[PDB]
C-alpha cells in the first residue's frame, strides 16, 4: 500500500527511530523518556520503556532491548524489601496510603524521581511484564535473567491491581482507569500462559486475577459496546484500544473492540491524530503520536490495513527536520486556549519522545515495513 517515495521515507524514520533511542539508552540499560525536555530530563518510565523496548526487539536490537530488561529487573529486584513490606502492611488490616507505594518516575540509577502520593500508578509494572515475555518469546532468551525481577512486580500487582490511581496521563487518582487495568491484565496474562513460568508460584493465580481484572471492566467499563475511559464514566480515551492489542482484554474482532476503535476514531481522532481524551488540556488537547500509532495498530490486528497505513503517514508527517517525533502536534487543539500557559511553563512540546519513536517502530513493523 506504499509507493517507492513513500517506502524510502518510512525506511528512513524506521532506522531513524532505532538511532535516537539507543543513542539515549543511558549506560545502565534505562530508556529515558525526553531526554531534551527539561521537566522529564532525567527520569524514565516503565510504560514509555516498555513500549520503547518493544519497538526495539521487533527491530531485531536483542542487545538494546535485553539491557533495557537488566535495567528494570535490577531496579525491581532492589523494591524486593518494600513490597514485602507493603504486603505485609495489607496482611496485618494496614492498607498503605498512596505516599507508600512503588514510584512511577525512576531515576537512572533506580531512585524514586517523583513522589507516588502526587502520580501514583500501576500501570507500568504491568506494562514490564507484558513487554519482557514478548521480548523472550521473539527471541528465545531465558526469562530466568530476569525472573526475580518479574517476581517482584507480579507480587505487587496480585495485591494492588484493584487500587485507584492516576491514569496513563498521570491524572485522577480516585478512579480506576480501563487502560491501566488493561495494562495489567496484558502483563498478568504474559506471565501466566508463558510455558517457561509454568512453575512459578503465582502461575495460577495471575490468570485468576486477570479474570478478575475482566470481570471488573464488564460490570463497569462498558457503555453503548465501548470501553470507557475509567470505571464508571461515559467518555472513552485513546489509550483505550490497547486493551484490545496489545492487552488482550478482548480479541481484534470482538464487538467491543469494533466499537471501542469506532469510538475513539469519532470522537479523538481529527484527520489521523488522535486525542487523548475531550477534556485533555494538557498543552492545549493535542494529537499524540504514540496514539496514532496504537490506533493504527489496532486497526492492522483487525485486518483495516487501510486505516493502519493512513494513521503510519500521519506519524510520519509529524517528524522534524531530524526525524525527530514529538509527543503531540498541535494542528488540532481540543482546548486551544490552554496551549500557551503549558508552553510558558515547560516549554516546547518534548520532541524527540523515545515512546512515540518506539510506538512508529510497532507500527511499521506490525505492516511488514522494518527493513
Ligand atoms: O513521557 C513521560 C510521560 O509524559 C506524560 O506527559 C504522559 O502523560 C505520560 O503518559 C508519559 O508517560
Amino acid at each position: 500500500g506504499l509507493d517507492s517515495h513513500e517506502l524510502a521515507r518510512l525506511h528512513e524514520l524506521a532506522r531513524h527511530s532505532h538511532a535516537v533511542i539507543t543513542r539515549h539508552q543511558d549506560a545502565g540499560g534505562a530508556y529515558p523518556a525526553a531526554p531534551t525536555f527539561s521537566a522529564y530530563r532525567g527520569y524514565a518510565w516503565l510504560r514509555d520503556g516498555s513500549f520503547t523496548a518493544e519497538g526495539i526487539s521487533r527491530y531485531g536490537d536483542v542487545a538494546s532491548a535485553g539491557r533495557f530488561h537488566d535495567w528494570v529487573d535490577g531496579v525491581l529486584r532492589r523494591r524486593r524489601g518494600q513490597v514485602d513490606d507493603l504486603l505485609a502492611a495489607v496482611d496485618r488490616g494496614e492498607v498503605p496510603s498512596n505516599e507508600g507505594m512503588l514510584p512511577t518516575r525512576f531515576t537512572f540509577d533506580g531512585n524514586d524521581g517523583s513522589d507516588p502520593w502526587w502520580d501514583f500508578q500501576t500501570d507500568g509494572y504491568g506494562m514490564w511484564l507484558w513487554s519482557v515475555v514478548t521480548h523472550a518469546a521473539r527471541h528465545g532468551l531465558d526469562l530466568e535473567r530476569w525472573r526475580a525481577g518479574i517476581d517482584v512486580a507480579v507480587d505487587y500487582l496480585l495485591a494492588f491491581w484493584d487500587r485507584p490511581c492516576y491514569d496513563w496521563w498521570e491524572e485522577h487518582v480516585e478512579h480506576r482507569h480501563v487502560s491501566t487495568l488493561g495494562a495489567i491484565h496484558g502483563g498478568l496474562v504474559a506471565v501466566g500462559t508463558c510455558a517457561a513460568l509454568r512453575s512459578a508460584p503465582w502461575s495460577a493465580a495471575t490468570l485468576q486475577v486477570a479474570a478478575r481484572i475482566r470481570s471488573l471492566v464488564s460490570a463497569e467499563g462498558v457503555v453503548d459496546g465501548h470501553l470507557v475511559k475509567w470505571l464508571g464514566s461515559s467518555a472513552v480515551d485513546g489509550s483505550l484500544p490497547a486493551c484490545v492489542v496489545p492487552f488482550g482484554l478482548v480479541p481484534p474482532d470482538d464487538d467491543v473492540a469494533a466499537m471501542t476503535r469506532a469510538a475513539v476514531a469519532k470522537d479523538l481522532d481529527v484527520d489521523g491524530g488522535v486525542h487523548r481524551f475531550a477534556a485533555d488540556v494538557f498543552y492545549g488537547g493535542g494529537q499524540w503520536i504514540l496514539l496514532s500509532a496504537l490506533l493504527g495498530w489496532n486497526l492492522a490486528a483487525a485486518g483495516d490495513t487501510a486505516g493502519a497505513l493512513r494513521h503510519l503517514r500521519w506519524i510520519a508527517d509529524q517528524a522534524d527536520a531530524d526525524g525527530d517525533l514529538p509527543a503531540q502536534v498541535p494542528h488540532h487543539l481540543l482546548h486551544p486556549g490552554s496551549r500557551a500557559e503549558w508552553v510558558a511553563r515547560w516549554g516546547t512540546v518534548a520532541t524527540p519522545l523515545l515512546w512515540s519513536h518506539g510506538m512508529y517502530l510497532i507500527l511499521a513493523d506490525e505492516l511488514g515495513l522494518l527493513p
